[PDB]
């Protein structure tokens, strides 16, 4: 096995992106037409909003994926702040520190776009990894959902 | 005193808006050209990206405030979730329910373009402030400072 890392191309829909996914959490069974038009939606954000696959050169599929947006704020003299999401690595590929190097590709194109931080949520358990990125727990996330 | 509940103007940058976020975080001394740069830059996002401020009418300064960029995702049939930001409510005026109704415009907002979740990061202590408002907590934030 062999990897290499980039950003999203629209033909990685016949490569499991959405399969992968889906090791995250639902993600219904989206169609070509569909996967094109929210490629295209995201893609016009331009450097604001980001997406990093690592591709298995073998297998020719995505081994793991993280997303990153860019929020424009008022505060910190007119900042921006990266919102870290979407971070999965497939079952068959852990321990071989692909999640590691999404989440620093995601960090290296915020600190080059001039945010001043960047911040992620996710389990109890995960602490421990994003610490190992660089990342402090300080904060808990809340969330509502509209089911 | 009374409370007029509305979306960030350009006019705002005259009646303490800025100085409010001071009482979250650093803003730096954010000038007028500054301002309505990023005011601009948002506003171009549309309903994507929403500023509520509650204005208090005898004073004439912004009272509370809190802001919601939309980011659209492949997972959730390509879904939409909602990153409540920047929410405070000036110390003068706290237990007057203006931070529950910010939230529950931007929740407003959000359930109306069709997002399937809301999240925002606070603090523990803020925990059952939150609740209040529905939400829950079922994990913790990251975050990276390029300080
Ligand atoms: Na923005
Ligand atoms: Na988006």
């Amino acid at each position: 096995e062999t990897f290499k890392i980039r950003k999203l191309e629209i033909s990685d829909k016949r490569k499991g992106f959405i399969e992968l996914l889906g090791q995250l959490t639902v993600t219904g069974s989206v169609t070509d037409e569909e996967f094109d038009r929210r490629f295209e939606e995201i893609r016009s954000y331009g450097d604001d909003h980001v997406i990093c696959v690592i591709e298995e050169e073998t297998s020719g599929k995505i081994a793991a994926t993280g997303s990153v947006m860019i929020e424009k704020k008022f505060l910190r003299n007119c900042g921006k702040a990266g919102h870290i999401e979407d971070v999965v690595v497939d079952s068959r590929f852990r321990g071989k520190q692909l999640g590691k190097k999404v989440v620093e590709f995601l960090m290296d194109h915020c600190k080059s776009m001039g945010c001043y931080k960047v911040i992620l949520d996710c389990s109890v358990e995960n602490k421990v990894f994003y610490e190992k990125c660089g990342m402090s727990n300080k904060s808990i996330q809340m969330s509502k959902y509209f089911d």
